[PDB]
């Protein structure tokens, strides 16, 4: 496993991944259903806002930050990562403007999604024509 572009993963899934490809992991510490899954694995890390090597090579954001802005903070690191569309329902974001505004990362990302049919949507807007 080498590619990019969206697939229907889970949170273990993408762990997992990140852990064997030793990619960055971004992590939107709102949804604290997530920061307790991580949490109980991986629970001598304090979470901290920014970059934590610790295990994964995570990166918690604060869902407040445009995602604009957030999305630069990975462009500055060029880092390779796996996660689910950065301003989504993290920033109360549709699936299309959730793309659209991703698109201005350009660092090279698995994105991902809640199902499998949806990822064939979002890759068609990864494209746009």
């Amino acid at each position: 496993g080498s590619h990019m572009g969206t697939v229907s993963w889970n949170l273990r899934e993408m762990l997992a991944h990140a852990e064997e490809t030793r990619k960055l992991m971004p992590i939107c510490m709102d949804v604290r259903a997530i920061m307790a899954t991580i949490q109980r694995k991986y629970k001598g890390i304090k979470i901290q806002e920014g970059i934590v090597d610790y295990g994964v090579r995570f990166f918690f954001y604060t869902s407040k930050e445009p995602v604009a802005s957030i999305i630069t903070k990975l462009n500055s690191l060029n880092e390779p990562l796996v996660t689910m569309p950065i301003g989504y329902v993290t920033h109360g974001f549709n699936l299309e403007e959730a793309a659209r505004c991703m698109r201005s990362l350009k660092a090279p990302a698995v994105v991902s999604v809640s199902s499998p049919d949806a990822v064939t949507t979002y890759n068609g807007y990864l494209t746009s024509s």
